[PDB]
């Protein structure tokens, strides 16, 4: 490829897994926001709040694929799994898989950190740290408040916990 | 009638008949709609959510007046009955009220939709697939929505529930 | 009712029995309404002038089921009978209907007042001299008007008469 | 064709007769636009009337050419017969005329849906339903409408009829 | 579940089969824009082309998660698969690897329309032919157009052939 | 005819001829039109060049059943003939077609011109000069600059002439 340059053949590859691992929260997210339509959970700003993080994750791949072809990668697609779940059971138990997933997400983007640094690609490094380690941070700190405020508030048991929580801190 | 074609008299009749039940369930709403703004219940959004279902039920009938009328039928009008309770109970009993009520009328719709297939009437079909099978099916989804969270929240029974799915979701 | 105070029960029973006839002058004008748009009468004006009047009686029961709640009285519904007629023959004969549909109507309401008089209610005698008495007086001049006009002009068998009546009065 | 797709050849047929049958119904309303502004005829809003229903009809024979395109089809041109008559007599008998092209435009189109339904074709039916059926209904029942008032009026014979109409109905 | 009527097993199933559909070709189409982003391809507008088809795609396949839930039927998602290539060779044959798969999914909502049909399921029917078989049939046509300009223009061997198709058509 | 005034039976009955014959070439041009819209043809600019060119024939046949009536002749319609082809075959031959029915058009006008200088009409013959005999001069120089530029692009063998001159000319 006449422009890669510096671009180690083992970043490449763990470019192509990080975007399939990106693609794959989206996903879960995408399960999440639609559990929350059910007429039998109609929590429509859990909803949303989900909708949104799916939309950031698409985001997140899509700039790991645009990075791939910036320095002369290839992408190389595999299958998006489905979620481990359809029924998310509660806005708890929805938010605390989400955590879960975050920090994962976030233990791949810093193991990929550590690659680059690895082969000394400033670059990737860089890229990194603007646009994913950061916002994982701010992204797991967020889904922690909310764990912990529809913890305090009793959910998933208390008939208005995860009632309140969605039209005052999700609206 | 200079107009009449495809127009078979079973249909004409089926509509002279949809045309009551819309307006019978326009009239439950009413009496639905004022049953909240009684001094003992005096929730004035549940109130204003029903006045509002009243309103897109007598479009409903309208509308259907009006297609007998495009079509060359001739509107019969029948009484229109009174609702089965005048106290409604709990904003939880005329939510499930309203969505049995609705589920009778789609059924209604579904089978005037069956009778004009079986005409070989697509003008009617289209005119019921437009205008009423998703509004039907928009309309019990939200029923449904409603239904759920009252009844998780508590209600009728814990005095905050119906009071703050009053302010917050039908605000 | 911790908010009932000087509201006679004969006085909520006549407001309830006029809350059914408000209902049925609508359901009459209704009719009228929808038979003027018919392809053999196709009179639009006449329609509108019919639904117009359908709906200010709508309101006209409303304000009745609110007074009710207003002053701690029961609202209690009954059928709204079908009008007399389907077929309103010209829009002279619709016209002379709904001048005695208002007459009618007007005896009521006065009737209703001699009874607020009666069981000295001033509030319920205000509101009937406020929103009601003068509009049926309003009401039945008009309907006086255009009968006038209309059997002046002809109507029903001078074939230009409701044409223009229907074009020039009531455009 | 490599975009054809359940697209039956007696539809795509039916389709090229159903264009020529549009395109003449646009001819006859063409005939009758410029009927009335003969200078002994001279009902200019009768002219427009016509000229516009011309325009419609030529909308409708160009969105089946644009359709048989989108499906793969190829459209097939065949003459445009000239209308019956020259002269059309009257303001009466003109949109008698157009009452009786209509309906049979209208059973065309109803033929053509079942051929559609038989074949299995659901976007050639809801291509019907969504452009041609409904609009066919409100044409035919205005054309009626029409026909009702001019008669009710004494057209032909009656000097004043035509002339009254043109200026208030049609203007 | 309390808003589910008339609404079929195999519906739901075969409406979970098809959100599965449409995000495979949402992930095809995605493939596809980012291939043309590599820095031996470079061609921006037939990335921001079938980055737009990628989206089209995602939103029928949102619309349809919500339609399971607005009938209460249960989302049940699977695997998405990866496509079938990450190298699409040229801009023709990715034009017509497009065209291939938008008549399979066509294919697929013509399948579950015919099961509609078969289980009377008219809102499942309109739902389809309002916001899918219409979309497919223009997409279908539009690939179609470009596929046999960018054939006649000679590509893809003509080195001028894709470049100024995508600047001109696609820009 | 009381309008009627040095207005000769020849010319009349020639008006009549032009009438149909300006239609007919509106509709070859409509022909052509749909023609570039094929998925195997899909130039869309070829398109609305000879839509354009349909209407422009449209409203010179029109304005001649305008002055038909305007002079108290009266117009008799004929069939208006299906095009010599439905299928155009090239850009080109389009075009060169296009050119060969101004050129017929234009000689027919001319006669027309000296039917009117023959009878000594010179309201007709200043119609023609001032509304078609200049408009067909500019019409068929632009569709010989046309022609000429396609040819020497290598129309309709060269791929990329038909695609270019559609993007460049006729955009
Ligand atoms: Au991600
Ligand atoms: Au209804
Ligand atoms: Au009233
Ligand atoms: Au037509
Ligand atoms: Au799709
Ligand atoms: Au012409």
């Amino acid at each position: 490829s006449r422009v890669r340059q510096n671009f180690h053949p083992d970043s490449e590859a763990a470019i192509n897994r990080q975007i399939n691992l990106c693609l794959y929260a989206s996903y879960v997210y995408l399960s999440m926001a639609y559990y929350f339509s059910r007429d039998d959970v109609a929590l429509n700003n859990f909803s949303r709040y989900f909708l949104h993080q799916s939309r950031e994750c698409t985001e997140h791949a899509e700039k790991l694929m645009r990075l791939q072809n910036q320095r002369g990668g290839r992408i190389r697609l595999q299958d998006i799994k489905k979620p481990e779940q359809d029924d998310w059971e509660s806005g708890l138990h929805a938010m605390e898989g989400a955590l879960l997933l975050e920090k994962n997400v976030n233990q791949s983007l810093l193991e990929l950190h550590a690659l680059a640094s690895d082969k000394g690609d400033p670059h990737l490094g860089d890229f990194l740290e603007t646009y994913y380690l950061n916002e994982q941070v701010k992204s797991i700190k967020e889904l922690g408040d909310h764990v912990h405020n529809l913890v305090k508030m009793g959910a998933p048991d208390a008939g208005l916990a995860e009632y309140l929580f969605d039209t005052h801190t999700l609206g």
